[PDB]
């Protein structure tokens, strides 16, 4: 039964865009419809965040905070100075100014969005010691995000998240294939990549780096430029955080809050080869992943990196082993779901037979009842007790 009235906030991964972008084709629902609308129609207040798809989790978390409470994005003086980008970003009205008076939210995050959600909770609760020290030493102002003491996230649910990274980044042609993936998602929305649309269509939100698609430039041309830009070559990127080493680094500081419920959902769309031990793409897996990514994910081993046979099962984009919660470089605890959703730990909800993009509806799958999946989840989140009492 309903135990809380906290709104749900949706958060995309390394692909993703606002509700008005992509001519209205939703990241959350894709060819299946509009998940946010379904939830609202069923009585679960739901909102959508749109942050830089290729940006670092840190940048995205600062953007999410501002988008939630309102104001001008502040990446932190220390951070900005370390990485060489602007300290201030775009300005937002604030989706939920209610959070500045004591409200809470549930975040449902897909792909990288799960790393961002975790980091947002960590910064909200603990702030950043490095930013506080830098403000004290240099007399710069400090965003409240870095002070600590905010407890506005009741839960975080991750779906297909590379908590321990994805080996996809280890492909020798990853740079070219990753951008081909962005082209594939544009294709899902019936948008061409070789056309210089005057409309923005898909905004990468690279204000901090000073990058934007120019007049006369197609997505193909733009992506060529992004490949040689700091959002692709620096460590302050989705590229880095998505990697196994980068994810491990993030895990070393981004911990589970004792005050928050965590739910993890894994995805797989593969079968095992009996003679090779490799994993292969199932029929119905999105066409891009099936040809370009899945074969590699299902066969790449790297002993010194710790990539063993457990990593081969995948959803076309991320290794299933990486999805139940952070493990590499992490102190977080993961407990298999048994009917009781425990606080301050990852409740491993298991593995679902769907593809990285099918789970959000960007790729079709008539056998996956997407509406039921999200409604069931919404019901579960609404049942969470904001305060648990100890008992026998
Ligand atoms: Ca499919
Ligand atoms: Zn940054």
């Amino acid at each position: 039964s309903r135990a809380n009235d906290a709104p749900i906030v949706l958060l995309h991964g390394f692909t993703g865009w606002g509700r008005e972008e992509m001519f209205g084709f939703k990241y959350w629902g894709g060819v299946r419809g509009d998940i946010e609308q379904w939830l609202n129609d069923n009585g679960y207040r739901t909102y959508t965040l749109a942050v830089g798809p290729l940006s670092s989790n840190w940048d995205r978390a600062c953007e999410a905070y501002a988008q939630l409470v309102g104001g001008t994005v502040d990446y932190g003086a220390a951070h900005a100075a370390k990485h060489g980008h602007a300290r201030f970003g775009r300005t937002y009205p604030g989706l939920l100014p209610e959070l500045k008076r004591g409200g809470r939210i549930h975040i449902i995050a897909h792909s990288q969005g799960g790393q961002t959600a975790r980091m947002l909770v960590s910064l909200l609760e603990n702030g950043s010691q490095e930013e506080r020290e830098y403000a004290k030493a240099h007399n710069v102002s400090l965003s409240p995000l870095f002070e600590g003491g905010h407890h506005f996230v009741l839960s975080v649910t991750t779906i297909a998240t590379p908590h321990d990274g994805t080996t996809l980044v280890n492909m020798v042609d990853f740079t070219d294939r990753f951008f081909d993936l962005q082209k594939f998602v544009l294709k899902a929305a019936a948008v061409a990549s070789n056309v210089p649309y005057t409309s923005q269509v898909y905004d990468f939100k690279l204000d901090q780096w000073g990058l934007r698609r120019q007049p006369g430039e197609s997505f193909d041309q733009y992506f060529e430029r992004l490949k040689r830009s700091p959002v692709w070559t620096s460590t302050d990127t989705a590229r880095y955080d998505l990697s196994v080493p980068g994810a491990e680094k993030l895990n070393q500081w981004v911990k589970a809050s004792p005050n928050t419920y965590y739910l993890s959902f894994a995805t797989e769309r593969t079968y095992r080869g009996a003679l090779t031990g490799n994993y292969y793409p199932e029929l119905g897996m999105n066409a891009f992943s099936a040809v370009v990514c899945a074969p590699f994910l299902g066969s790449y081993r790297n002993a010194t990196l710790g990539i063993d046979d457990r990593w081969l099962e995948n959803d076309g984009i991320v290794n299933a082993f990486s999805m139940n919660g952070p493990k590499r470089g992490s102190t977080d605890r993961i407990v298999p779901y048994d009917g009781t959703i425990k606080k301050g730990v990852w409740n491993d909800m298991g593995t679902y037979n769907v593809d990285h993009f099918e789970v959000i509806g960007v790729d079709p799958n008539p056998l996956f009842d997407i509406r039921a999946f999200y409604l069931r989840l919404a019901e579960q989140l609404a049942s969470l007790q904001p305060h648990h009492h100890h008992h026998h």
